[PDB]
């Protein structure tokens, strides 16, 4: 049984398109009137057994000021985005996290970079400090070619179930990636990463 998970970040930041990349997510997903909201059920199968994180993703509402209170509430995980091609997506992050604080006091949360398969990338490793202090971990991902899709679950599945050493014993369908990841630029990134947290 379950864990709700709130998806937020900027308007454009890629959090619909990321989501909806689980293809049964998506074919199961449960649209909340009510909230403004479309509950995706993304099950993984870890070596331990399933876990369920049902992703709360919104319905543009942010494009428009805060989400309501309701979206956050009773939130058992988080992943905050952003786009590393627009500097003022990360700029917003602070306040993301606060928003999501304020209502989810002691929650896992991940933050993403998004669309890290764009050549001209604005927000680079050595920017990307938001995490340190707050204790987050941190993933560059690329939703249209689902780089790194899995990490921000598996870490949060780490936390939420209590065991470090989790794993995923097989990836769920994803729908085929709509642009190719360059592997040398992953390769860079990764170890980019690995540098600027040593620095
Ligand atoms: N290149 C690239 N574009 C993306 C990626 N993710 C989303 N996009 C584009 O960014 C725009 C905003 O995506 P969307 O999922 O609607 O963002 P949301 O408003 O945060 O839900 C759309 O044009 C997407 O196709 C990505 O990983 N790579
Ligand atoms: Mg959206």
């Amino acid at each position: 049984v379950q864990f709700k998970l709130v998806l937020v970040g900027d308007g454009g930041t890629g959090k619909t398109t990321f989501v909806k990349r689980h293809l049964t997510g998506e074919f199961e997903k449960k649209y909340v009137a009510t909230l403004g909201v479309e509950v995706h059920p993304l099950v993984f199968h870890t070596n331990r057994g399933p876990i369920k994180f049902n992703v709360w993703d919104t319905a543009g509402q942010e494009k428009f000021g805060g989400l309501r209170d309701g979206y956050y509430i009773q939130a058992q995980c988080a992943i905050i985005m952003f786009d590393v091609t627009s500097r003022v997506t990360y700029k917003n992050v602070p306040n993301w996290h606060r928003d999501l604080v304020r209502v989810c006091e002691n929650i896992p949360i991940v933050l993403c970079g998004n669309k890290v398969d764009i050549k001209d990338r604005k927000v680079k490793a050595k920017s990307i400090v938001f995490h340190r202090k707050k204790n987050l971990q941190y993933y560059d991902i690329s939703a249209k070619s689902n780089y790194n899709f899995e990490k921000p679950f598996l870490w949060l599945a780490r936390k939420l179930i209590g065991d470090p050493n989790l794993e995923f014993v097989a990836m769920p369908a994803l729908a085929p990636p709509e642009v190719v990841m360059d592997p040398a630029l992953a390769a860079q990134y990764e170890h980019d990463l690995e540098v600027a947290q040593t620095t």
